[PDB]
DNA sequence: CGCC
DNA sequence: CGCC
């Protein structure tokens, strides 16, 4: 006897009481206020989701990917409790999303605090501690069998990665409950969001994860367990890879839906100084110091977004007007493309010296109206098969302008294709 | 060659010039901001979906099944300005919607100030003026062909109706046209969001109105030109009938759903002395009178709840603290269900006095616990074809979840419902 | 009562 | 450029 939630994608969700309890919670419930692709939804208008019905479902999967190893091969010694922390563990892998989800972390906070190194999944921790302690979660964690020092540091392993045996919450034999959640090196994450972006955006998904479900076993590679599936299967994986490369070339790497994206981040920069949320003891935090207090980052959703453009504040009007100007459909404008050369990849530290550097350069042919820094918006597109163990470009440079007049638009035109040669990256098409 | 929306219900959507430069705007992106089905997201949680995208489904369909009507009997003289128009009604049929939807107009603002009457197509055709005058709509209306005073009047009056032929939008002999947004109860309204509403509620859909269409035409009934289709589709429409009575029974009258609407609905009362909202000339507003001013009603959507939620502001912590216990799943508890079967129905007007007649009731066995008359909810839920060849439920919900006032709850609403004559309420 |  |  326990609860259920039904879902469009994967029908009746059956939840442990425990689950129920971490749910119910207002640090979970949070992520009902943030959607799953950010500014993608201001192009495909069936993206209205959040990542709260996506955390569920990766807490099911997650949670039906152990029962089905454990009772094909109890051998594994895989506990009921050991299901009830991998199910913990989908469910809560995405506490720490911050507004609008990979603009928040992935962009944002390195624009604000290129000295602070910030990601969702240490969110997740830190979140996840609060979570457990403001709601009295770990005597009810023991009620239902499970050890909480241990087994929380487990949950956190599962969400965060690693500190021979780099993990202390799980021995070396139980290695392969690692690779369900966060496969870091195919996890319960992408199946969900694969089905569930595809369902809400208009694409089809190829990939059936209940039948992989059912042909996946652990096997050994290198001494080491894995989590394995049949020589039956690899069409099935063939089409998991394409869809995921049709879901980034048309809506995570979308032209337009990257640009609105970018246009958001701005108008947070210039609202980040006159922003107030409270935190703990009354302390208050701004947008970008919300991540060091997690009572005041509960607080912090994609409700930071109309709150900024229904305000009267005229210190918040420089915010105000770039919100507003998405609701006009007048946005930046699409330079050009371009990705670094061999192997390098940028960093999010040097994200704000991006700008600059393009306006510094000197074009070949000189034009009256010069753009500085502040005219350019330099986006830093990442999208992080033969690693599958059976039996029987990932980084985009794009830049934008913020002035649309034909004549600034081809000077900054010339600024990209000088920054370009200047970096040794491959050189701008049309 | 025009402007394409992917959706997941209809595909691409192409859009007329003219309708892009009413949705690129403030008091049209504002739907985007309301959720379709209000709390339901708080059961259902595949349902984030919100007005817009189902608003642009509408205005899709309502041109789809217009050019379809003019392309198969051209007698009927359908201008391009006609299926224009009929886009923009579409388009526009739920402009006026408020926060969370039905939950506003249909319990918010009866329950705020009974004596106002306010419907949310009233604010879509408010709210459609706005549109027009602040964004300078009536210039390139003017472009493609419209003539805005009948033009704009046919919209309204598609939208909330007339006021011998009632319309002045639009003679008769395009009776036809005023079938198509708004309804029989057969509109292309209610075609998109069965679909759109299964389609994130995992209910499934076979009515197919594409086919719908094709075999659809106008033609002569009792002195009037109207929508008709082939008696071949009985079958087709006793499929759409069937998704209706599906999505009723499991989501639109769900029993927790609605509990929480009726929480959202107190938190928004005991906050609506203490929320601004500024309208025009700086002028503020509250929850309850924003409805007054288009301009203030913009920035009022689902945004107010968690404006309420995040609040530090002590004069909003009974407010606060309801929209808490929906996050900690601490929720008003169902004492039961009755109809006044054979009785003049409960009006908006009366819906604030009944918790006070429930608490008043009391049976001839008296009992320890006695509750109060804010310790009541009150939730009535009201219901509400030319071929070719329960009406309203009222549920009572209690604040008190320990087992001693549900039990006193249940012998105050059986009392009310033999004072009120309703049904005697059952197991 | 996120199972009608 | 709410079509890739
Ligand atoms: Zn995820
Ligand atoms: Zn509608």
């Amino acid at each position: 006897t326990m609860k259920v939630i039904n879902d469009p994608i994967h029908g009746h969700i059956e939840l442990h009481p425990l689950l129920v309890r971490i749910i119910d919670t207002p640090q979970f419930q949070r992520l009902r206020y943030i959607k799953q692709l950010g500014g993608g939804y201001y192009v495909f208008p069936g993206a209205s989701h959040n990542r709260f019905e996506h955390s569920l479902g990766v807490g099911y999967l997650a949670g039906c990917l152990v029962h089905a190893l454990g009772e094909k091969q109890p051998e594994l010694q895989i506990s009921e409790r050991d299901v009830l922390c991998v199910q913990i563990a989908g469910l809560c892998h995405d506490l720490g999303h911050g507004p609008f989800s990979h603009m928040f972390d992935g962009r944002f906070i390195p624009l604000a605090r290129p000295e602070v190194k910030w990601t969702h999944e240490q969110g997740s921790v830190m979140m996840f501690e609060h979570l457990i302690n403001s709601n009295g979660i770990k005597p009810v964690m023991e009620q239902y069998g499970l050890i909480p020092e241990e087994d929380i540091c487990f949950i956190k392993e599962q969400i965060v990665g690693p500190l021979l045996w780099p993990y202390k919450g799980r021995p070396e034999n139980k290695s392969f409950l690692y690779e369900i959640v966060s496969n870091k090196r195919i996890d319960v994450a992408k199946w969900d969001y694969f089905a569930r972006d595809c369902h809400h955006l208009g694409i089809q998904n190829n990939f059936d994860y209940k039948r992989f479900i059912k042909f996946a076993r652990v096997c050994e590679v290198d001494n080491e367990l894995r989590i394995c599936a049949r020589d039956k299967e690899v069409g099935n994986l063939y089409d998991m890879f394409h869809t995921r490369n049709s879901l980034h070339r048309r809506a995570y790497q979308h032209k337009v839906g990257n640009i609105i994206d970018t246009m958001i981040t701005d108008a947070f920069l210039k609202a980040d100084d006159y922003i107030e949320i409270t935190g703990a003891g009354g302390k208050k935090y701004r947008i970008s110091t919300a991540i060091d207090d997690m009572e005041a980052y509960t607080k912090l959703t994609d409700n930071i977004f109309l709150e900024i453009l229904y305000s009267t504040d005229p210190k918040l009007k420089d915010a105000r007007e770039i919100l507003k100007q998405i609701e006009y459909r007048n946005l930046f404008k699409y330079v050009g493309e371009t990705q670094p050369t061999g192997q390098i990849k940028i960093k999010r530290e040097d994200y704000e010296s991006l700008p600059k550097e393009v306006a510094s350069a000197k074009p070949k042919v000189l034009l009256d109206v010069k753009l500085k820094a502040e005219d350019f918006i330099v986006d830093v597109i990442n999208m992080d098969i033969d690693h599958v163990s059976f039996y029987c470009a990932e980084q985009l440079i794009r830049v934008y302008c913020k002035k649309v007049d034909r004549k600034s638009l081809y000077a900054a035109r010339q600024y990209f294709v000088q920054w370009c040669a200047d970096r040794n990256f491959t050189k701008p098409q049309d």
